[PDB]
């Protein structure tokens, strides 16, 4: 499964809270069949265990903070596994978050073949948060979003030198964006 893993299309999907990522990659799934793993998703599976380490979990994600890089990172390599002998790609949303968590799961994992760039503005992500878990006032989303230009935007720069993001343009109508999405997938 390890080597499955490592020659399987890894897809990386990074963007601001609220920019669309899980709406995309919804769309994703259904047009091209992709193991989605989310890392919010993930995490918020362990709170809802109900096992002490989802308490502690729940506490980091109410104050819009980052979980420890091993402990997403683990939970990721251990649904990658589990799902290694059925699936025909892997699409990893809402990580990596930082620049050091793309380099561990290069080491531990594989290599992405591509990142989606879902790019919004700063409003727009507000906006879409207050239409629509914990981490949904005010004080949490602007920590959200602190922590995305500071922590998270490096990881766009970095894959930018690495030579595989497609940006797309998340302030479209979400068909619009997805067509995007497409174009860039159709081409791996
Ligand atoms: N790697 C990691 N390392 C450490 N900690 C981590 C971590 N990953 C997660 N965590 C922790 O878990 C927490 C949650 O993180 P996580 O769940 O991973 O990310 P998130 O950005 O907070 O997720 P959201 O669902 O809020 O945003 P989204 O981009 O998916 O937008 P959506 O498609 O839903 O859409 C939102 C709304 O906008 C609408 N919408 C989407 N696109 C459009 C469009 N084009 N036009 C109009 N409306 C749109 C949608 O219908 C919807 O209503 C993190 O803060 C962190 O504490």
């Amino acid at each position: 499964m390890a080597d499955k893993i490592k020659d399987a299309k890894i897809i990386f999907v990074v963007g601001g809270p609220g920019s669309g990522k899980g709406t995309q990659c919804e769309k994703i799934v259904a047009k091209y069949g992709y193991t989605h793993l989310s890392s919010g998703d993930l995490l918020r599976a362990e709170v809802a265990s109900g096992s002490e380490r989802g308490k502690q979990l729940q506490a980091i994600m109410q104050k819009g903070e980052l979980v420890p890089l091993d402990t997403v990172l683990d939970m990721i390599k251990d649904a990658m596994i589990a799902k290694a002998d059925v699936s025909k790609g892997f699409l990893i949303d809402g990580y990596p978050r930082e620049v050091k968590q793309g380099e561990e799961f290069e080491k531990k994992i594989g290599k992405p073949c591509l990142l989606l760039y879902v790019d919004a503005k700063a409003e727009t992500m507000v906006k879409r948060l207050l239409k629509r878990r914990s981490d949904d006032n005010e004080e949490t989303i602007k920590k959200r979003l602190d922590l995305y230009y500071k922590a998270t935007e490096p990881v766009i720069a970095f894959y930018e030198g690495r030579g595989i993001v497609k940006k797309v343009d998340s302030e479209l109508a979400v068909d619009d964006v997805f067509a995007q999405v497409s174009k860039a997938i159709d081409a791996l």
